[PDB]
């Protein structure tokens, strides 16, 4: 029935956070979503900040690593920087992969953090209409 989206970032920590957060508002009809990292660098508080000036909630979100058993059930992985992409493990034969670059938002102004929070709207909203 409900398909699986796997959102990765190199920490779990920014735009995957986002994504999922996005995720689970625009796609959660017919969507399971998730997220994780190649290393857990904590769920960024700017993240769960933006989050929250949309009004999504991320305050309950976990950085958590990559999970064999979750992967095995994704039908679509998606690696949200090129560490990720570069990094991501042997995927299984039936899990579809795709790269969507985004800026990494830490570390750059709080405003520019707020556009990689929409740049991951926007895309999200694109894949829905696929
Ligand atoms: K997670």
């Amino acid at each position: 029935d409900k398909k699986t989206i796997y959102f990765i970032c190199t920490g779990n920590s920014c735009r995957s956070q986002m994504a999922e957060g996005w995720g689970k508002e625009i796609l959660g009809e017919g969507w399971n979503v998730y997220s994780a990292g190649i290393e857990t660098h904590g769920v960024n508080p700017k993240a769960i900040e933006a989050m929250k000036e949309v009004d999504i909630d991320i305050s309950n979100h976990t950085s958590d690593l990559i999970d064999n058993d979750i992967l095995k059930q994704s039908d679509l992985v998606v690696t949200l920087c090129s560490d990720a992409d570069n990094n991501c493990p042997i995927l299984p034969p039936n899990v579809k992969k795709e790269h969507w670059g985004f800026d990494d938002p830490a570390g750059k102004e709080w405003s520019e953090f707020q556009r990689v929070r929409d740049e991951i709207k926007l895309a999200i909203e694109k894949f829905k209409l696929r």
